[PDB]
């Protein structure tokens, strides 16, 4: 059932809490009736990771246990995929996988040539420089390096090892990207993070081919710091200026 983005509607507010900055998800591997909710507040000097027990929960409760990481993280990339949180540790380009229900460290290891600390951020900043994300296909890390000029780089991630399995060069400024997400092994890209909002890049990372195309989304509440797709939900779980979002999509 995979295909090209066609559609995105309109956001429905899960939670309105944090600061204006953050990051929210699901585990996309949790299995049938587990919606366990994953939630870091802000993009700097922060290592604790609520865990709320349902989605349920996260609407209706502020009830929720707090995880210690290791370090801090940088930005709002995060992702959580098989009952780890995959993270950038602050102020480096090092990825590390922390299996949460065993509060263990599992890997780190350097995302080779990856700018770090405000360096190839998103265009919101944040130092959002390292965006991880799950789809259809497995994990997946969206960054960028200076031997491709600051445009942004795709790899494809062994979830286990965090080594490199293939790369795609794009010549998308990564600076100039409000946000983007993958589905279908499709890269998209948003024109921007206020304002009016859209999908406006697409890289298929199946034919390492690129077109400008016009999506667009609603910006609730002004300002979108974390914007990633969930394979399970088909969703789009989004931050938007202290509301937590989730915008449904349409697929050809
Ligand atoms: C909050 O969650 C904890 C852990 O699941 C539980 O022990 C406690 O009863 C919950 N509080 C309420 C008011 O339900
Ligand atoms: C998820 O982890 C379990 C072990 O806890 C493993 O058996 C399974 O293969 C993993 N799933 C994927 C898709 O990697
Ligand atoms: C990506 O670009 C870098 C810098 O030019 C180059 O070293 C690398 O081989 C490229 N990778 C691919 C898969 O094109
Ligand atoms: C997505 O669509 C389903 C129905 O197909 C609905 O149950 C769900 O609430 C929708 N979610 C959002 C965020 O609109
Ligand atoms: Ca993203
Ligand atoms: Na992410």
């Amino acid at each position: 059932a995979c295909g090209k983005l066609t559609g995105i509607s309109d956001p429905v507010t899960v939670k309105t809490s944090g600061s204006r900055f953050g990051s929210w998800m699901t585990d996309p591997l949790a299995p049938e009736g587990d919606n366990r909710v994953w939630y870091m507040d802000g993009y700097h000097n922060n290592r604790f990771v609520r865990e709320y027990k349902s989605m349920v929960d996260f609407m209706n409760t502020d009830n929720f246990t707090s995880h210690r990481l290791p370090h801090p993280w940088s930005g709002t990339g995060q992702v959580v995929y098989n009952g780890s949180i995959y993270f950038n540790k602050f102020q480096s380009h090092i990825i590390i996988r922390f299996d949460l229900k065993t509060e263990t460290i599992l890997k780190t290891r350097s995302l080779d040539y990856a700018g770090y600390n405000n360096m190839y951020h998103y265009a919101w900043g944040g130092h959002s420089d390292i965006d991880l994300m799950v789809d259809e296909n497995g994990l997946w890390a969206v960054y960028a390096t200076n031997q491709n000029a600051g445009n942004i780089v795709i790899s494809k991630l062994d979830p286990v090892s965090l080594q490199i399995l293939q790369t795609w060069n794009t010549s998308y400024p990564k600076r100039s990207a409000g946000e983007a997400f993958i589905i279908c092994g499709t890269l998209y890209v948003t024109n921007g993070y206020s304002g009016g909002t859209k999908v406006h890049y697409a890289y298929q990372t199946n034919a390492s081919t690129y077109e400008y195309i016009d999506i667009p989304f609603q910006n609730k509440y002004s300002h979108i710091s974390m914007l990633d797709y969930n394979p399970k939900d088909r969703a789009l779980y989004a931050w938007n200026n202290g509301h937590q979002t989730l915008y449904n999509v349409t697929l050809f």
